[PDB]
């Protein structure tokens, strides 16, 4: 079903460790290529491990070709630091497109994050061109930051309408689906929340247009989590699966599950930390296992609005 090219960590949930349980517990046949194998994410004090290069990635895809098992339903990628690695990935995703007409490519274009004023990049700046020029033109679903969206389109978002028009710039780039997973925009409910935007432009009979758009708002949480976005794109794959043309119906359940997972995480997290000290990166690790049930059967405790 899915060819997930992401990272692996012995401990915690980031990358492939954040996307495989779900996609699996949902019932997707997940094939995983670990871009790196680190002992834990780089937010802990120390960390060690190895990274995979372009040839090594090449090697594994090769293996899959020779056994004629290189046929995929979906392809999911995320955080990378090697421009070459990212490049190599585009080639692969192409061919895989020739075997199965359209195995949707779900791409989380991880580049950095925003705080009210501007942003802080995670990756070196040279990756920017590749995502903009080579990557995005082939992705079929993308889940960027506001920062990330701004970096791709080159346009800075100051309001909601400005936002919808930057998504369009994205659509015409290729992705018939765009979902700004978070933003600095205040929302119709106070800074007590987080706003995310969603828009899919479904070609159709011969009017040649249709474009849907909604706006979910999740109850912000008082903590710093690593991996939330990998968990996001994973489930978005699950759900937008059952409801191809229902950009609304998906996020709705996708976002739903995260509030669950997160608060149980936060809850537990605290439970562990005394009541006058910040939980460490260690205790903040997504209680993935324990959301065994939530992830599969969501309480649609969120709702949005078309436009
Ligand atoms: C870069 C920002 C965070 C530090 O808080 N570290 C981190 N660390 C990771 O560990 C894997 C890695 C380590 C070194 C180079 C490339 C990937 C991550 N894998 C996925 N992700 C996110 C995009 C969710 C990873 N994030």
């Amino acid at each position: 079903r899915v060819l997930s090219i992401q990272s692996h960590v012995v401990r915690g949930y980031v990358g492939n460790r954040a996307a495989t349980f779900p996609l699996q517990v949902l019932g997707f046949e997940v094939d995983a290529v670990n871009s790196v194998q680190f002992s834990n994410h780089t937010g802990y004090s120390h960390w060690k491990g190895q990274v995979l290069n372009s040839d090594e990635l090449q090697e594994l895809y090769d293996g899959l070709k020779l056994n004629h098992v290189n046929q995929y339903d979906y392809v999911l990628t995320g955080y990378t630091r090697d421009k070459s690695f990212l490049a190599m990935v585009v080639d692969i995703v192409q061919e895989l497109k020739q075997q199965n007409p359209r195995l949707v490519y779900v791409c989380d274009p991880v580049m950095g994050d925003q705080r009210n004023g501007e942003g802080a990049m995670y990756v070196p700046d040279d990756l920017l061109p590749v995502y903009r020029e080579k990557v995005v033109p082939v992705a079929d679903i993308i889940t960027p930051n506001q920062f990330e969206a701004e970096l791709l389109t080159g346009r800075k978002i100051h309001s909601q309408e400005e936002a919808l028009e930057v998504m369009d710039m994205l659509h015409s780039m290729g992705p018939d689906t765009v979902v700004i997973t978070s933003s600095n925009l205040l929302s119709p409910r106070g800074s007590d929340y987080l706003m995310a935007l969603g828009s899919q432009r479904t070609r159709a009979p011969d009017g040649s247009v249709v474009t849907q758009r909604i706006r979910m708002e999740m109850h912000k949480v008082d903590a710093v989590f690593v991996g939330t976005g990998d968990l996001f794109a994973a489930m978005l794959l699950a759900w937008t699966h059952k409801h191809p043309n229902n950009l609304k119906v998906a996020c709705e359940k996708t976002v739903s599950a995260m509030h669950h997972v997160l608060q149980r995480t936060i809850k537990c997290a605290k439970a562990k930390s005394g009541e006058g000290v910040k939980p460490s990166p260690a205790q903040l690790e997504l209680r993935m296992v324990q959301s065994k049930k939530d992830i599969e059967s969501p309480e649609i405790v969120v709702q949005a609005t078309v436009l």
